[PDB]
């Protein structure tokens, strides 16, 4: 299983590297990998499980933050009210469109990676169309808004080698943009 042993930390140059796309089929180490970066997510959400090792609660994880530039994520939204959960293992996701109406979480945005809090507004996309592949090759097309559309953002940053703290307005970080969608 994993551990915060294998989440490298802010400073780490793989989290500023562009992960590479992977090529399909996946290979049984990769498809094993993102097994695991689910059941990291899994074991983080699980109160014992995660006090007995020390995990941080989770909802998303991108390869690079393990140390692996490959373009994978791992999503584990549970329910919590609407009857909406979200359990995806994505192989090479892109955002194929979204909305011009932005969306940002009231407290901000936290990150395994990231040993501090930071303060300060991350402006996202309320909505998203993502076009991905799964673990065995089959195609998924993703309409998310919300909650969700803010944490694939989040995941498909780190592919790119950006972090949530790089959206903060340096000077205002705290100011909502006009019209931008409180979640
Ligand atoms: O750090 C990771 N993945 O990179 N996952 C974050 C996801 C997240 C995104 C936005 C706001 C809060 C939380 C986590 O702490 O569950
Ligand atoms: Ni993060």
């Amino acid at each position: 299983m994993l551990t915060m042993k294998d989440i490298i930390r802010d400073g780490h140059p793989t989290l500023r590297q562009k992960a590479a796309e992977l090529e399909l089929p996946l290979t049984k180490e990769e498809k094993e990998t993102l097994i695991a970066m689910r059941e990291f997510l899994v074991n983080s959400q699980d109160e014992e499980i995660a006090k007995r090792y020390g995990l941080r609660s989770g909802v998303g994880l991108a390869a690079p933050q393990i140390n692996i530039s490959k373009r994978m994520i791992a999503v584990l939204i549970p329910d919590d009210g609407s009857g909406k959960s979200y359990d995806y293992m994505l192989v090479n996701p892109k955002i194929v469109s979204h909305s011009v109406q932005e969306a940002y979480l009231p407290t901000g945005e936290g990150c395994l990676s990231v040993d501090d809090n930071v303060a300060g507004l991350v402006h996202r996309h309320n909505r998203i169309t993502i076009k991905a592949k799964d673990i065995e090759g089959n195609d998924i097309q993703l309409r998310l808004k919300g909650y969700p559309a803010i944490v694939f953002q989040h995941e498909i940053d780190h592919l790119n080698g950006v972090m949530f703290y790089d959206h903060i307005d340096k000077n205002h970080p705290l100011q909502p943009h006009t019209d931008a969608v409180e979640v």
